[PDB]
């Protein structure tokens, strides 16, 4: 029964291992059974599947994927406040919170980088779509490079809403 | 005593390891214990007895076998929910929910069927012998839950076989799937 | 004080270890001292004393006995439920539970095994039969004869050798 | 710990160095929150032996210091025998309140420097009221009992059943 | 849920490891949404991201700055006081304290020490400057050379408000 | 916080170990602080500094005097109860106890010893800490038994046992437990 | 939330290691947030930053200095007593309780053992003892011992318990 749970706060302040999932989700569903429409408050500073560049999951994507679905799941808003980082499925993540509710800080950055392999390299961009409020195509093709936003730049781009400061 | 248990939740998030059986039962007959019709929540998540394609446990079928039947022995209904993945044992499992009350997400991936039923050079063989009993038990779990007939199961058995929500629900291991 | 012991609640998830007949007990014991005529609720699924082959206790049969024993002397009656399997001194366990609240699954299975240091050990071979005999209401004589060979039972047909009283549904 | 809070102590195991210590911690306790009410010893124990080895250097002593605490407090200790009661755990069950003294149906007992061996028949001699001689003579000889004939011994009182 | 902190007391006595920006961050959060407007109080006895000569932290920089803008985000003031020291980090650390709340004990010492590497290093002038009132030009500067401070030189150099005595 | 401590018992059950000290010394300035004239029932049933026939502690003299000096500190007084046995250091411990509040069951043991000090391997002008120190637990005695200084350095020249009524007309104990 | 600590008590009876100035300081700064002005009692069995002739502290001197300086800043009054031992480190931190609440035992023994540190270790011992900076650094050349009456002379100590 964590502190900081009592407060209805998730922070993620690591790369997102394989049972970091199982936590988050746990949390989740907890909070929900808890109290049913008070808001949820997701802290996310994190480089995603990679540490020290080298991938600490195998199953990052399929992860992130099955926590923002829960997140559609459950009748709590959940939102989103990215201190240090959100990278890879670490920014898809962030995105997912509810709108008008994402946010940033000052400094903070980000970046987004066999019918497997193809169902769910569809999903995922169908997902930072609906996030973005971007087409498929767009998207798919912001996805070709690695790109790195400023808070500001992040906010233009619709991955977040508001930077907050003092 | 923990949290999830306090609101009846129980969350498998992992392969079934010989542990997690034992686990799982303790729950369900505390839960039920504690309120005898309130119903009891399933959250499943889980690559069966396999585990980055190794059996994590010899056991699974009997095992998951063992669940079910409690499972159907207890007054306290269970409600099933696939959040990620319902494979092989994690599949009958997620299908034994009540009928009207197996749930699963948008993204959430099923599987059926099996394994190994390993036998190592130690050994019995009354051993075996239980296997046949075993692998019938299974099909008539999965045709109970499915609607089916014995023998159409026992065919999709032949091949590994994956659905996702949509198709698992024509199929009829799953009921309903959630949105907000 | 864990759990399932707030609910009466007994659950023997393993073979029978050394270190399981003082916990059974130390339970047991606590469990009469806390409500004197509540039932209590023993759980079963045991290969007894054996483990993948290996006899894991060396003590099984007298450890099983003191169980029975305090079952027996205890005030609260004990209902048994086999979930899995009940075999070797799991069996005897289980078949000691109050008659009538004896229980199993629709699946479970059941299996009997078979100087001053033999007038004695010889002692252990006797009360042994004689707890089965007591049991399901049979003869010494018939017993000591179903035991010569590894006898395997079902649900159905434990109840009928009076091993078990009732199957359990919803 | 849970039985305690019920006067209970379970002696469950061979007694080991640190075991001694426990149980005489548990009956200062139990002495000074309630005074005149009993104390239940249950005891399931093969002494000082486990798997034909001495796991005690000072079982003896040991055992000696703990019937002397028993001697002292006002609570009354009632023992219960569950299994076996071996060399000093046998000592330790026949040091019970008289009349008090239990067994379950299949429980079995067992008997096994100058200074000490003596203290020891001595208290064997008031326990079972019999006098010092014939009971250093029982001892030359390893000599097991089941219940009933612990009670004629009259290491015991009484037979559960119920 | 220790101690210090029923009492709204944060003590960083260590190098700042990386495990140790989680743990300061998690403790403000908490704090914060126990009590909206109580202040802090945030002990500092530290070297920064180096240990005898050895940089113990790679990421220091980048997670002090992570504290800060969490320490500008919060409604709670915070307060700072520096016990033995603050070196590196931890005096970037220390000034960032509500203005008039940081303090410092009589024998307490300080010290100053692409897209990416130039951006931080410009973030952390920026909030030096912002903390000591200082211009961007006259902090670069101060910076070229280790520069050391006693309690007395701190408070005029403007990284510490007030010495605290009996 | 533990059971026996909430009843203002301290049970020492072992030898005296480095550690033992700072335990004993530690409740006694809680209890003490806890209740302020409330008595302390300290009872011991221990061999000192040896166990085995080999020295576990090196410092365990100055150990049982830092004991005894906050024994006498305190305002609570200390009652001592020998259960098994009290030798060496335990003995004197267990004597140090308030007059007439030091007991013992019928068949402890009591032993005193040719105290010593030991060294080590390797610093000096030590030996201001060991004649000082092998002094004032001959002070210690003397007090405690009510006897001159130069009748004690003689027993302590021969290892003597005492049984429970031979430690009582020596005065090391008061009183003899019975039901 | 350990025991002495419910009470006030700060006990050091080891070394001063490294982790021992952070624990100390802790807890003064605990003690003073839960009551203001009541009084907080540092007991002190310690040889310093020397254990077995090695040194086990290379940041003593300024570590002690932390705790001094906390110990003035708060405004609880903190009392200091010496069990066995105050030597080093831990001689100076005994002498820097209130005045007149310095306290000793009997047997205590004391003892007294960059440009910057050591002439702030000089100006706390002086304040403490009342004396000039120059007869305090010449009383650290030498290595001096002091009994408890040596000690209260030398006006590191105020009393002695009996």
């Amino acid at each position: 029964p964590s502190l900081l749970l009592s407060k209805r706060i998730i922070f993620l302040s690591s790369p997102i291992y394989p049972h970091i999932s199982e936590q988050i989700i746990s949390q989740l569903l907890y909070l929900e059974y808890e109290s049913k429409r008070k808001p949820i408050h997701l802290y996310i500073n994190s480089t995603g599947d990679i540490d020290n560049n080298k991938i600490i999951n195998l199953n990052g994507i399929t992860d992130v994927i099955s926590i923002v679905d829960v997140i559609n799941y459950i009748s709590s808003d959940v939102y989103t406040y990215c201190l240090g980082k959100a990278y890879g499925i670490a920014c898809i993540l962030a995105s997912s919170g509810k709108k008008g509710y994402r946010f940033s800080l000052k400094n903070s950055s980000f970046c987004l980088n066999n019918k497997e392999i193809m169902n769910t390299k569809k999903k995922v961009i169908e997902i930072i779509s609906k996030n973005t409020e971007k087409d498929t195509n767009v998207i798919s093709n912001v996805l070709e490079r690695d790109k790195y936003f400023n808070a500001d730049e992040a906010v233009d781009f619709k991955l977040i809403d508001h930077i907050l400061e003092k």
